[PDB]
């Protein structure tokens, strides 16, 4: 992976792995969500990292929101190409970008964009600047509007609805196992669109294809948690999502996808 | 990745990913039995396969794994590579064997080695039978001919039998499922789910402070996607041993029995 030649985005290629493809033989859209997180993190990486100045603070990045379209998903052994970049929002937060790319062709197969906002790790407290923390940040960033999504009033921005009960469908009794945690004992964001998905009927993961995801993150499901997957349709077909803590119905996660007829 | 010059084993390098480490900032052993599999897959298709024979395909015969056995010396760190070198040998009729060697990419120190013993099993039936001669003759072509082995030594963990866990288990995680991301190509649960599930009622007391050197995993029977499982393990013993066994969280059907071996920090 590396740095484009003005070092304000990042690339990387990847070979689709044998274990990471569905039914169809083609790339998850978990395996594609680990790769945009892999290719994020490697960018982070390069560029000398959170920033000191946040690391005394106790603040972090933590996602707000995910939201993904894929045009063609990659088959088992193709080469797929990711662009990521990293833009101020002002006080609000950060976004990074995604764009998938064929390797052989050069088309774009997919987009993502994702919202972050700043947080205290230990009171979990979102802060917004604290003090100047966009002044080491814009340096790695565009300075012109670089967005993956730029339609004006395009579905990444749409507000996403809370799912009455009772819910069409329903996957209950979800936990995490260690697999499912990252290198803090944090459950991994790309779990959390696994857990999403779980509700979903297995008459549509079959005769569908997931084209767009959207998920707004709102609370963290601990290690000892467990979910509830619920989900209703609200239509291409159209899918209305929520995640919840299985006892008291404390939400967790809420989201939306559409599908199209293979 | 590539077959050797011989054309008779295959190597493949790999970066450790980000979400592939564990707390300790290396690669979790769920994550080098994928690569496992991984640059097993990549070896069968160099030779020719898509890893089934042109008899196997025309019987309904499929490869299944029987045993899976790993030890670990060192863990690759994230950002680090790792090179793995596979061979397959057949066993005579009992079946065939498919070994791994993990190294260091950078000093070529070896950091692990694995080996797994595949039996032959009619697709719809489920039911074994020996390997025939027309069948044998296909693969040995993709095999050395002279002995090579992962582990050789003489009373080697390997090939050890492993017993039957008695209730009360010591340690227990209960209600466990597979979700989608456990599936495979073919919608069956992906054979590292298992080793997770093994692992899972492992006191993270033990997680914490030591790490992982060995673990054997007899396969006895498939997890289907709508089953649940319960893992069980009780301590057998600087080191720490423990007996596992996983079972249909209804009737106490085993899927499978293993081993592990720990290590102090
Ligand atoms: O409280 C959280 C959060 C914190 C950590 C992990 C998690 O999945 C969610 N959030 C509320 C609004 O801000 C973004 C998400
Ligand atoms: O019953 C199985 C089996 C089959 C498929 C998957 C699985 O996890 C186990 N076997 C017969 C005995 O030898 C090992 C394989």
């Amino acid at each position: 992976g590396s740095l484009t030649e003005d070092g304000l985005s990042y690339k990387e290629k990847f070979v689709v792995r044998s274990y990471e493809v569905g039914s169809n033989k083609t790339a998850t859209v978990e395996t594609i969500a680990n790769l945009l997180q892999e290719v994020g993190c490697n960018h982070a990486q390069s560029v000398g990292f959170t920033t000191t100045t946040m690391r005394k603070l106790h603040l972090i990045w933590v996602t707000a929101r995910m939201h993904i379209e894929i045009y063609k998903y990659p088959a088992w052994g193709d080469v797929v190409e990711i662009e990521t970049w990293c833009q101020s929002e002002g006080r609000i937060g950060t976004r990074r970008d995604w764009i998938l790319k064929d390797s052989v062709t050069g088309e774009v197969t997919g987009r993502a964009t994702s919202k972050w906002v700043m947080m205290n790790q230990d009171t979990r407290r979102l802060q917004k600047v604290s003090d100047d923390v966009r002044d080491e940040y814009l340096v790695f960033c565009p300075q012109e509007p670089r967005l993956a999504f730029p339609e004006e009033n395009n579905r990444s921005l749409k507000k996403i609805p809370k799912l009455e009960d009772p819910a069409q469908y329903s996957m209950i009794g979800l936990k995490p196992r260690r697999a499912d945690l990252d290198m803090n004992q944090h459950v991994n964001n790309v779990t959390y669109i696994g857990w999403v998905l779980e509700s979903i009927p297995q008459e549509i993961v079959d005769t569908h294809e997931l084209q767009v995801i959207t998920l707004d993150y709102r609370r963290e499901c601990q290690q000892d948690d467990v979910v509830d997957s619920l989900t209703t349709t609200t239509s291409d077909s159209q899918f209305l999502h929520l995640l919840r803590l299985s006892g008291d119905g404390q939400e967790i996660n809420r989201g939306t996808t559409l599908w199209r007829k293979k």
